[PDB]
RNA sequence: GUCGUCAGCUCGUGCCGUGAGGUGUUGGGUUAAGUCCCGCAACGAGCGCAACCCCCGCCGUUAGUUGCCAGCGGUUCGGC
């Protein structure tokens, strides 16, 4: 399943913009485009998903991030539909690094959520 | 007093740099303005700018020893 699916319309990409390090994953270069190794991808998702899995069964919170347009909503949906945090909008200096301060804003959205639904606009 | 009512000066954390330091405050648009929008490795905050105070312009409320025949009556015909 996870095999032929990806093997389908989901393989290879780009051309002449690449770290030679990522090259250990490329199978070939047909049509001038890098043909990523299909199999090598599956082999990886194995170790990955094992961590994805273990990480969830711990109850641990994953932060999703995809500011790129071709995935903006594709994050939104899947993260909400998982109770997990995500950011498809523009990222921010200190999201994690300067947490407490960025968080001050979250709290500010709580404060604003008060008056956004309270009889105090008399 | 003054530069100068100029729109500026700077702080917290993060990030950047061996460091002095940088970012933010820059950049596009906007305004009397670091005014505001937009963007952004910064996110936000403080002293400034504005706004809250006084005068002048229109109008209503309350007050009728100023003004008023607007309105009638008397007039030494002066709102006496
Ligand atoms: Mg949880
Ligand atoms: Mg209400
Ligand atoms: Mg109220
Ligand atoms: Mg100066
Ligand atoms: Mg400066
Ligand atoms: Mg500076
Ligand atoms: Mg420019
Ligand atoms: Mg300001
Ligand atoms: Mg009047
Ligand atoms: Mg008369
Ligand atoms: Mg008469
Ligand atoms: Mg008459
Ligand atoms: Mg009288």
């Amino acid at each position: 399943v996870k095999e032929l699916l990806e093997a389908g319309v989901h393989f290879g990409h780009e051309r002449k913009r690449w770290n030679p390090k990522f090259a250990r994953y490329i199978y070939a270069e047909r049509n001038g485009i890098h043909i990523i190794d299909l199999q090598k991808t599956m082999e990886e998702l194995e170790r990955t998903f094992r961590f994805i899995e273990d990480l969830a069964m711990r109850g641990g919170t994953i932060l999703f991030v995809g500011t790129k347009k071709q995935a903006q909503d594709i994050v939104r949906m899947e993260a909400e539909r998982a109770g997990m945090p995500y950011v498809n909008q523009r990222w921010l200096g200190g999201m994690l690094t300067n947490f407490k301060t960025i968080s001050q804003r979250v709290h500010r959205l709580e404060e604003l959520e008060a008056l956004f639904a309270s009889p105090e606009i008399e």
